């Protein structure tokens, strides 16, 4: 049958269907950080969100979508490793069944409970679709979780979990901020990438954010008792809807920092 993160259509059978898979780009990785180099290049990082008019959120059966409206420039990341304006379309999450794994990237082989995806795409391309055939299409700002204190600005999304629980139900998500989502620090990493589950495509410039935020361990268990299966199929609880990290290949992943 078609993918997901099961034994019998997970990350390790993604090649058979989508043989980018194997490609010269994939994501997630692992971020060695001796190896990762400071880039004075680099111009200062905008996320400019003041404007963010969010929509709905929708349980995909892989994971839950927030989504916004990017009609026009609401949201929007710039500078960093990019060039150009990147609309925010939608953010989601991937956790783990236990706080010692969730996340797709990994820092020094370490994994935290969860990581957060704020999607964006660049304008230039004129709708996601196209962006998509691009390779500077998409620019993925990640977010690591760690267990430890509730994060108030997560606290309205883990609120309306309840009335989206199975496959293909979607509620009413207007009116949220997504800058209640973010660290302190926007010191970060940066690398060219893909998309993390099917298609897969390499279409990515990750930017994946050094200082974790901290949520608490209720606000985590709710994400796990979210499930896979739609209404009235049996049920399979949402948890360990990640990607292991992939070879890095012929890249260099560059710091904002040292
Ligand atoms: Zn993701």
């Amino acid at each position: 049958h078609h993918w997901g993160y099961g034994k019998h259509n997970g990350p390790e059978h993604w090649h058979k269907d989508f043989p980018i898979a194997k490609g010269e780009r994939q994501s997630p990785v692992d971020i060695d950080t001796h190896t990762a180099k400071y880039d004075p290049s680099l111009k200062p990082l905008s996320v400019s969100y003041d404007q963010a008019t969010s929509l709905r959120i929708l349980n995909n059966g892989h994971a839950f979508n927030v989504e916004f409206d990017d009609s026009q420039d609401k949201a929007v990341l710039k500078g960093g490793p990019l060039d150009g304006t990147y609309r925010l379309i939608q953010f989601h999450f991937h956790w783990g069944s236990l706080d010692g794994q969730g996340s797709e990237h990994t820092v020094d082989k370490k994994k935290y409970a969860a990581e957060l995806h704020l999607v964006h795409w660049n304008t230039k391309y004129g709708d996601f679709g196209k962006a998509v055939q691009q390779p500077d299409g998409l620019a993925v700002l990640g977010i690591f979780l760690k267990v430890g204190s509730a994060k108030p600005g997560l606290q309205k999304v883990v609120d309306v979990l309840d009335s989206i629980k199975t496959k293909g139900k979607s509620a009413d998500f207007t009116n949220f901020d997504p800058r209640g989502l973010l660290p302190e620090s926007l010191d970060y990493w940066t690398y060219p990438g893909s998309l993390t589950t099917p298609p897969l495509l390499e279409c990515v410039t990750w930017i994946v954010l050094k200082e974790p935020i901290s949520v608490s361990s209720e606000q985590v268990l709710k994400f796990r008792k979210l499930n896979f299966n739609g209404e009235g199929e049996p049920e399979e609880l949402m948890v360990d809807n990640w990607r292991p990290a992939q070879p890095l290949k012929n890249r260099q992943i560059k710091a904002s920092f040292k």
